[PDB]
């Protein structure tokens, strides 16, 4: 990772974009002009925006390197930063770096950016806990467990990520700005110990619930929670429906596979405002119930409509041989349960058995 003769700059930075990022931070004429390791310990910081670059081959050869902007890029190998021991800022968003192995030895990192990278595992930042900025907005992040790690951060964005579950947040006191619009978030609880924040955000979370059958007077929690925990009263909700703490309540005679409410909630924490607002969706699945007669009674099964029908375990009489389940008692068609999904709509099938 040294040189010891005079060498091209365009031998040691194999990427053409990349030798022209530093022919012009050395103010060099030629890629092809010869540089000294004098000459590259000399590069503490390179601005690279938007350059075009694919590899950073060579910069193993630059031990100073202090602050290194690489955004808008096409890098998605990070390996050759791997033993740059005195980079403290690391700026990467919109490329494809996904594998954060490389990181691992980066004690002095203090802002990192990764945003737009595609990324969801961050678990590698486990060992970064000096960080003092982190940007990871627009990811495809689920799990932040590692976070609580980072008792350094006094900057934080997560924002346009898959976040639900905040908890790993509630001991990062130090945090000042933090930025987590646009997630999956219901739940304030864990930012209620924040007490320096000066900056925080809150927008547009969208909250999917579980499904769970249509009925026909459906109750359901309200689980949008503020910091102490009391419940957001909604700002408007589907369907006509209602509410009266703590559910939400609709009326739904006919059908629909849907519904949902949207909360609006002014917020302080520490020193910052913010407006938390978004929506739960409840999904909805449209059940039907199977009534299978044996000898004028019945047994029941709902099952989901338009879906595959697993028939019962076929009953049994002794001198008897079960033959199938028909839509009469005695007459109709033999229901064929590898066929003929499930009806929109009750209906009975009939056991019809045959001698042996």
């Amino acid at each position: 990772e040294t040189i010891t003769v005079p060498t091209p700059i365009k031998q040691i930075f194999s990427d053409d974009a990349f030798a022209e990022t530093i022919k012009d931070n050395l103010k060099k004429k030629s890629v092809t002009d010869a540089v000294t390791q004098n000459e590259l310990n000399s590069i503490d910081q390179i601005i690279a925006n938007n350059s075009d670059i694919k590899s950073v081959q060579g910069i193993q050869y630059l031990p100073n390197v202090t602050k290194l902007f690489l955004n808008g890029n096409k890098l998605t190998d990070i390996k050759p930063l791997a033993n740059l021991k005195n980079l403290g800022w690391l700026f990467l968003d919109e490329n494809k770096v996904k594998d954060l192995s490389s990181l691992k030895d980066l004690k002095k990192l203090k802002s990192l950016s990764l945003e737009h990278n595609g990324i969801s595992d961050i678990n590698g930042l486990v060992h970064l806990p000096q960080l003092e900025s982190l940007y990871l907005g627009n990811n495809k992040i689920t799990d932040i467990t590692v976070l609580s790690r980072l008792t350094k951060l006094d900057t934080l964005s997560l924002e346009d990520n898959q976040i639900s579950d905040i908890v790993p947040l509630a001991g990062l006191t130090k945090l000042q700005n933090l930025y987590l619009s646009k997630n999956h978030i219901s739940d304030l609880r864990a930012l209620a110990g924040l007490k320096n924040l000066d900056v925080l955000e809150l927008f547009s979370q969208e909250c999917l619930n579980k499904p769970i059958n249509h009925q026909s007077n459906l109750v359901v929690p309200n689980t949008v929670k503020n910091t102490d925990g009391s419940l957001v009263t909604p700002e408007i909700i589907s369907d006509d429906g209602d509410y009266e703490k703590p559910n939400v309540k609709w009326h739904l005679p006919e059908f629909t596979n849907e519904v949902s409410f949207i909360f609006y909630q002014p917020v302080t924490i520490g020193k910052a405002k913010a407006r938390f607002h978004g929506r739960v969706t409840q999904p909805l699945k449209e059940v039907y119930t199977v009534s299978y007669d044996v000898d004028g009674t019945e047994i029941k099964t709902k099952v989901e409509a338009g879906t595959r029908i697993t028939a019962p375990k076929p009953p049994t009489k002794q001198g008897y041989v079960f033959k199938g389940w028909y839509t009469e008692k005695n007459g109709g068609h033999e229901w064929n349960f590898n066929t003929d999904y499930m009806s929109g709509n009750d209906f009975t099938l009939y056991a019809v058995f045959k001698a042996e």
